[PDB]
């Protein structure tokens, strides 16, 4: 049978898990929250620990969907990277540089290992529901050997090149329009409060009009109900805009907008609104 | 029967008149467009010319769907109010401020005429299908009058107040994002470009991901098939921004975003693009 494992279980991660878990395949689990763990185990998982070790030896495919590249680096080289068998196949799906995909995928080639250059999007709904968004790069030999994964965790996967970095590049592109999204949407929803409009009628006629985005419509469901507790932390999007800062920098790219949601996260995190809902953005007003 | 009549025959006037055609209402056209009336008196509008001071006088409700306010004044105060029955009602919908639609209230309800205050949204195709969203305010005489009217154009009305002014207020903050929106998708593609990341590409994966916008997905497509023909040109969000820009000073209300927005938009009209398709404000880069 097809083994499969997954690391990093949060939202994205348990969707993937359990779409495997649906798709039939041998579904392994890793994370350092154990009752994501036992959630796994109870729905026909065939192992889950708090490391990838107890079963790195025998996945024909590990799926990484952590936060950054250190933490990519850290279950890869306690790596497992090295008890892999020859011919598996690594899906990282993080948010890393173009750099840090050519550079572990180089790693792992090394090693006789498939690298899948393949950060994904589409929200944990969809996730769950197997339908992920894949922007991913990399050799025919990964994903040939990563078919039965990305089949059963995604409806649509974007193959953008042929060898790592690409995907990672494209993922960065998206995280600009993400983060300026939330960042825009508590902009008018904080301007909607100061000029005396109810935010959940301002809530409602946004989602009806043509000045919705898929992030208004997620993150500013917080606002209206005043629930900044953590989906997504503040502090996620300080990084990833950081990263889209220094992609652009390099390409002698001027990025009015993005730098502008990237000095706004900062300033929440300052204020102390970092760990909190990204959508926690809106406070510095 | 019940007669009303549609001024400014644009992508959402035409929708608008044959929404009311549709609908089973006595309609009547008014546009400088002789194709746009032409147009609409071969679908069975009772006619069509290029100011309705020809069917004024009959009608139970007039809709204004034009740019500005001083388009909107123009169309009231060759003015035709005056000619206007006792009772009957003008639906405003342009973007103006919520002064100006106070001052415009005031002088109709002298006249013995109901206004409401009820800009729109939802885009062209929702339009021609009698789908818009309203964003309206006013008295119940007002909302009462043009019941008939709203049913047919639109699928989502929202009552702010009952008051003229509300519904403009909300309609400037919603233009904030719709701004915004196109602006940073621009911000998103021309780095795309500039990374080496073909735009069709770009697109569908955007447009079946998290960082999604409705702007991004209508107007990006203009981008990607390289067509700058003017929808909805540049300067109408020079305009747009600029009141959204009047109405945070005023509530001394910081936009770090918006005058952001505002800012490329007016560099783009000043480099020529003015009357451009808006999204062509990418060309700032
Ligand atoms: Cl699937
Ligand atoms: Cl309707």
């Amino acid at each position: 049978d097809f083994h499969v494992g997954i690391v990093g279980l949060g939202s994205m991660g348990m969707g993937a898990a359990r779409s495997c878990l649906r798709a039939g395949l041998s579904t392994w689990g890793a994370d350092l929250n154990p009752q994501a763990c036992a959630n796994l185990l109870a729905e026909g998982a065939c192992g889950a620990a708090a490391s990838a070790r107890e079963f790195a030896g025998v996945v024909d495919a590990l799926v990484i969907l952590v936060v950054n590249a250190a933490q990519v680096r850290q279950v890869l080289f306690d790596g497992v990277a090295h008890l892999m068998k020859p011919g598996s196949a690594v899906m990282v799906s993080s948010t890393i540089s173009s750099a840090d995909a050519q550079e572990i995928a180089a790693a792992l080639t090394a090693l006789n290992l498939n690298m899948l250059d393949a950060p994904v999007s589409g929200g944990a709904v969809k996730a769950a529901q197997g339908e992920m968004t894949v922007m991913a790069s990399g050799s025919e030999a990964a994903f040939t050997r990563l078919k039965p994964v990305l089949d059963a965790v995604a409806s649509n996967v974007y193959r953008i090149s042929d060898t790592p970095g690409a995907g990672s590049t494209v993922k960065i592109i998206h995280q600009l329009l993400a983060g300026v999204h939330i960042a825009a949407a508590a902009e008018a929803m904080a301007l909607a409060a100061r000029a005396g409009i109810p935010l959940d009628v301002m809530y409602d006629v946004v989602t009806h009009a043509a000045g919705n985005s898929w992030m208004f419509e997620n993150r500013m469901q917080h606002v209206v109900d005043g629930d900044y507790t953590p989906r997504s932390a503040v502090d996620i999007f300080v990084k990833d805009l950081g990263l889209v800062a220094d992609t652009a920098k390099a390409l002698r790219f001027p990025l009015p907008l993005a730098s502008t949601a990237l000095n706004m996260f900062t300033s929440a995190s300052n204020a102390g609104y970092g760990k909190e809902d990204d959508s926690a953005v809106i406070k510095i007003f």
